[PDB]
């Protein structure tokens, strides 16, 4: 038995904690560094065949807000001590993610209104695209939103499933039946972009409050239009929240 991953790539480090795993690996033939994700597949035939049906439909996706796909492949290695792993090879993004970007700019000066909305609009446009193809991200949060080396915003890892601060409440109690879950996540992200934080304590407290529609008074005054958008997006009743498309069309972006 030969391992495809081990022959063709020389591993660099880990990028993603798994509960699967995400490595940085140089491809030997093309000398480029990729984000490789090793999933352990289920034992069940009909669980596996549902994952595979997914990679099939995600492979087809092309959008500027979706990380660039390269390859997907299976390995069934011998028992170290019937396990089959799925590898996906993705464009390696900039190591500074949206959390890191935000953590480095803790003054309203550094959070240039126009830059923030631009960043957000990309995240929103990506989510529209996914929804238009009857797909939901279900994993939007600043730690899983990236920039390319070309400095383009990408919605991060999603799909292929076997911190809860950005999940909608219905996502946290029952299965996340609705695709509106993504609209909720967007609500928080838009706010957090426009309103920097000094401490971790302050951030947890303030977001936890905004979830319950208890907005800082300086925010409500400083950004009146955004405040109504973020109120809509955070509607406790999913059916009340706007569609992805409705947010893009909002006049706040019109001329930028
Ligand atoms: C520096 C860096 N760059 C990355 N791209 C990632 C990623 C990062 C981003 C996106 C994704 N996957 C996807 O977007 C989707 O799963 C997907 C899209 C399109 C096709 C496919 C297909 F392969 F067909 F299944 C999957 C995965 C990782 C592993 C995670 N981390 C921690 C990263 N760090």
């Amino acid at each position: 038995y030969i391992s495809r991953y081990l022959t063709d790539f020389e591993p660099i480090q880990c990028l993603g904690r798994g509960g699967g795993v995400v490595f940085e690996a140089k491809n030997k033939v093309d000398d480029c560094n990729y984000a490789i994700k090793r999933i352990r597949l289920p034992n069940r035939e009909l669980a596996r065949e549902k994952v595979m049906r997914e990679v099939k439909a995600l492979a087809k996706l092309e959008h500027p807000g979706i990380v660039r796909y390269f390859n997907a492949w299976l390995e069934a290695p011998p028992e170290k001590w019937p396990k089959v792993y799925l590898y996906i090879q993705m464009q390696l993004c900039r190591k500074e993610n949206l959390k890191d970007w935000m953590n480095g700019r803790c003054t309203i000066e550094e959070r240039e209104r126009s830059v923030c909305l631009h960043i957000f609009l990309q995240i929103a446009e990506a989510v529209e695209f996914l929804h238009s193809k009857g797909l939901m991200h279900r994993n939007l949060k600043p730690s899983n939103i990236f920039f390319t080396m070309d400095d383009v915003v990408k919605v991060g890892d999603f799909g292929l499933v076997t911190t809860k601060l950005y999940m909608s409440p219905e996502q946290i109690h029952g299965n996340s039946y609705s695709h509106k879950v993504d609209i909720f996540s967007l609500g928080l992200i838009l706010f957090e972009l426009l309103y920097p934080f000094s401490t971790q304590m302050e951030r947890v407290r303030t977001l936890t409050d905004v979830r319950n529609l208890k907005f800082p008074p300086l925010f409500t005054q400083k950004y009146p239009c955004e405040y109504v958008m973020v109120q809509d997006m955070l509607s406790p009743s999913p059916m009340e929240r706007p569609e992805a498309i409705n947010i893009i069309e909002n006049a706040v972006f019109e001329d930028l």
